[PDB]
């Protein structure tokens, strides 16, 4: 299980948000902490991605683009997994020091988005997703959103995505057909959630001053340069099933 060995080996560890749980729950503090959590996770996602089998075959500009477009989905998926394995989807486990209960989902002004995320988390249980399945699915998420006009070296990307899809089917192995169908359906469901968060973070960045919400360096640049390309339709997610 060479492929599975690698994915398990490179899987990022625990990342705290640095939230002061002693201070009252407020939109400002919660979102600021989420943004800081995102900055920290971004660092881990970059190291993880670059250590993925074949990732370095991609053109260098494509390497960063793929990461900059797929980070929302990747982080939402892993967070849903953490919520499943830690609190059985009861709450959203963003970090050990930033767990969202219903009250926080409301104060964050992202209640509808959190609902979709908790639903995603519940799916891990309803589908009995295995740790091994989780890992391959997460890897595939990195190769699930690109420029409609293509990447610098689209062929390298296509071969890479193909091989990761084949690995998912592999660990899966009538029954297998049902399983693959279900996991690809689950993967597709991540995209709508990611787009809602893209829209939300974009709007929040634009009015960040007014509501006292702080965005760290990497987050601000990516959200003002990359995210708009997605919201304007220049960059679109890759779906398995027709939407
Ligand atoms: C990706 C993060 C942080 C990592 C995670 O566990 C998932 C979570 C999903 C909501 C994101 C948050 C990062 C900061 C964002 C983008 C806020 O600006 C609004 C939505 C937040």
């Amino acid at each position: 299980p060479i492929f599975l060995n690698v994915l398990e080996a490179i899987e990022p560890g625990v990342v705290c948000a640095g939230h002061d749980n002693n201070q009252p729950d407020s939109f400002a503090a919660l979102l600021s902490s989420l943004n800081e959590l995102g900055e920290r996770q971004l660092v881990h996602v970059v190291k993880w991605a670059k250590a993925l089998p074949g990732f370095r075959n991609l053109h260098v500009d494509d390497q960063m683009a793929v990461i900059q477009y797929s980070w929302m989905g990747l982080m939402v998926f892993a967070m849903g997994w953490r919520s499943f394995t830690n609190v059985n989807s009861r709450m959203l486990y963003f970090a050990p020091d930033l767990v969202f209960n219903e009250y926080r989902m409301h104060k964050s002004r992202m209640y509808s988005q959190c609902v979709r995320m908790r639903h995603l988390s519940q799916e891990f249980g309803w589908l009995q997703i295995t740790p091994q399945e989780f890992l391959c699915m997460k890897a595939l998420l990195l190769f699930s959103i690109i420029p409609v006009d293509g990447l610098k070296n689209q062929k390298f990307f296509d071969e890479l995505r193909m091989n990761y899809i084949k690995e998912l089917d592999r660990i899966i192995a009538t029954s297998c057909s049902r399983r693959f169908y279900q996991l690809t359906k689950l993967l597709d469901s991540v995209q709508p959630i990611a787009r809602e968060l893209h829209q939300f973070t974009f709007d929040l960045l634009i009015k960040s001053h007014m509501v006292s919400v702080d965005f760290p360096e990497m987050m601000a640049e990516i959200i003002s340069v990359q995210v708009p390309k997605i919201l304007s339709g220049k960059v679109k997610p890759i779906y398995f099933h027709t939407q």
